[PDB]
């Protein structure tokens, strides 16, 4: 179990092309090709990342090495980041792949402000923490990954994604 197909469970995986809330051109699990309009910079772009000319269409395991590329850069803005560096640093890994969930979901922003929760993960204080952290409006808006993020806290194991 690693960290693609968490979010292949909790995201989702599309595909081909599509535009996000912000209008702009996506493919994989939130791969972002480009903040153009033209669906040709999409297209370009997306035949770079892959080298082969897909016309706007990919395979599971393309989707997989974009993803990883993504996931590198989520940590990279999470080490650069002061509130949540500390954190991420004294997490095991299968909590820090918890966490990056939350980042991709939330961004680092939304993460950083869990002040108290994000304080107990630092001490280790794993009930505490999954407790805080189920009485927030994320828990109740994505109740199922939610859930599911949360027992990963508290459990430090892959099993709710069993």
């Amino acid at each position: 179990m690693n960290i693609f197909e968490m979010l292949r469970i909790d995201e989702g995986l599309r595909l081909e092309i599509y535009k996000d809330t912000e209008g702009y051109y996506t493919i994989g699990i939130g791969h972002l090709l480009t903040k153009s309009p033209s669906l040709n910079a999409a297209k370009s772009e997306l035949d770079k990342a892959i080298g082969r000319n897909c016309n706007g269409v990919i395979t599971k395991d393309e989707a997989e090495k974009l993803f990883n590329q993504d996931v590198d850069a989520a940590v990279r803005g999470i080490l650069r980041n002061a509130k949540l560096k500390p954190v991420y640093d004294s997490l095991d890994a299968v909590r820090r792949c918890a966490l990056i969930n939350m980042v991709f979901q939330m961004g680092e922003t939304g993460v950083a402000g869990f002040t108290n929760s994000l304080e107990m993960l630092q001490q280790k204080r794993w009930d505490e923490a999954a407790v805080n952290l189920a009485e927030s409006r994320w828990y109740n808006q994505t109740p199922n990954r939610a859930e599911r993020v949360i027992t990963t806290f508290r459990t430090g194991t892959w099993d709710a994604y069993k």
